[PDB]
């Protein structure tokens, strides 16, 4: 039976970066994890239906459309969990124009049944200055108070996940200049 | 099917004023929502049983009585949602002497099945100053820190609602003098 | 119908002390509550299976094994409530190296079905300083920001418990030198 790890964090905080660095560090110690980006799973579905051109248009779609593709992505990822350990790079909540949407509503949560939910955080300062540094995404320059609001709600959603499934909720700080301490923390967790 | 929108906010933050101003501007365009204050539905029952004289006495009743009448109101409101779109002006949590009571415990939540949960917020400074200026109600002069504690727990309960049903959780600021921008935001969320 | 009250709080905040003092002043009024420490119940099962020698080793055990023992301890505490009122001295979340673990995952929460969930809080300064004078544990000297992080997540979990069951969620300040005032408050809450 395989370990299913969810890594979450607002855009710019480094959930994806922490995850790639962690899996390569685990493979050097002999530990096999698969990286899966939840948003890519969805975007293959959405791109195939013609609803979007790029992945940062997904959060602006009608939220019933997002929840339909949200569920197909979660089913395809649950299939992956049978065949290897998996780390899911995704989001505790997604900021849509109609409010925060839970990234793992109970029906999605119950099919992944994640063993651990990791929250990657740093100060909204660093997140904002990091967003201003990367035209690689159509990332929202919000205020730091909007990022602080998102990290607040993401904690609430994640602790709810832990009440429903029994998963532990691990907060890892990923601060400017200290990416390496965060990789130590996440590696220490996955043993 | 018909849209169910829940609007929430601590007393004094203007949840009711935002709900009435938004609905009337939508009627200028022919877009009909029916306003339903959850507490009025509760107060009609409580007063008919002889439990209270006014609506601000209900949260000081035995919490078992409140949950009894709370459950009746959710069913009565759910029936209304069959006859038109509804915005439910109500509360993420209610402050009772025995603690915060969820405004939508899970059985009520599943009976209303809302699409959107709106959290109306502003500074506890501005809330306190409105309660002191409001001769329609017997509003509690709490410390500003008790108001911030109530807005903290309201966020927590609301994100739990979004985890359990999939409803999106929208935060809207309703600042002094800027009621109209808050009305503009909600109208936009409801299109 | 018998009362089930849950009192929760980070280590060092005085949840245990507040429960014992409240029960003695209540018996002077003829009000019988039974104290139950969830961890003591867990440790009885655990030491009988040989997993630990002392109780601070339990939160570092296999979270598959902890939830098996948390599951049985919640079931043993439910039986106690059939025979008397009970105050359960436990924790909203337990801080493990694998993250925060909900103390009442939904299946444990529903077996206890508490009426009131008390959160004991004070400033992270006072908790930290209390941990330093306490040779009954090797007490966790965390930073004050980690103690604050733990109290933030305990609020999130507790409000989720209130959404799922209907329990009221009561915050009680247990400040240095003012234990007797926190005791008055809890007594007042239980009448
Ligand atoms: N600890 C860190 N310190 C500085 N920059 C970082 C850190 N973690 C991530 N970044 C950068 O921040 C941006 C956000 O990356 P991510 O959210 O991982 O896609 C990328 O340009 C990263 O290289
Ligand atoms: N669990 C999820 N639920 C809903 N939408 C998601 C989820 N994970 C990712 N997304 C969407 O995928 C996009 C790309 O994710 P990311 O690459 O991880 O920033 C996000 O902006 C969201 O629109
Ligand atoms: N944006 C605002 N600026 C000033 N006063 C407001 C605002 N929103 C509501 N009020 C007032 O604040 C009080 C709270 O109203 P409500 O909660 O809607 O009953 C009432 O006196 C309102 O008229
Ligand atoms: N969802 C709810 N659940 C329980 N009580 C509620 C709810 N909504 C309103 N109430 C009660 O109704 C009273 C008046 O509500 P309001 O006029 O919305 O300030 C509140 O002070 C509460 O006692
Ligand atoms: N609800 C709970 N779920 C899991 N472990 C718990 C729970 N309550 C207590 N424990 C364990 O018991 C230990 C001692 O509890 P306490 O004496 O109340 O601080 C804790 O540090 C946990 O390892
Ligand atoms: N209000 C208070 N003021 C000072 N010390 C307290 C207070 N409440 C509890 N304590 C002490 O704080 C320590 C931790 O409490 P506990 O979590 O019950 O183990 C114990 O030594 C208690 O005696
Ligand atoms: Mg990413
Ligand atoms: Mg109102
Ligand atoms: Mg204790």
């Amino acid at each position: 039976k395989n370990k299913v790890v969810v890594v979450t964090g607002v855009p710019g905080v480094g959930g994806t970066t922490l995850t790639q660095k962690t899996i390569e560090k685990l493979k050097e110690e002999g530990i096999e994890y698969k990286m899966v980006n939840f948003g890519t799973v969805m975007f293959e579905v959405a791109k195939e239906e013609g609803l979007v051109e790029d992945r940062d248009q997904m959060r602006k779609l009608d939220p019933d459309t997002q929840k339909r593709i949200q569920k197909l992505a979660g089913r395809k990822i649950a299939e992956m969990a049978k065949e290897s350990n998996v780390i899911v790079d995704t989001h505790s909540t997604v900021k849509t124009p109609k409010g925060y949407l839970a990234g793992l509503p109970i029906w999605v949560l119950e099919e992944l049944n994640p063993d651990i939910i990791v929250i990657v955080e740093t100060s909204s300062d660093e997140i904002l200055m990091r967003r201003l540094g990367d035209a690689t995404r159509n990332r929202d320059i919000e205020l730091t108070s909007d990022i602080d609001e998102h990290q607040f709600m993401n904690r609430c959603a994640a602790m709810a996940y832990g009440v429903l499934t029994g998963a532990t909720v691990k907060i890892i700080k990923n601060r400017d200049g200290l990416l390496d301490k965060a990789v130590e923390e996440l590696i220490s967790v996955l043993k």
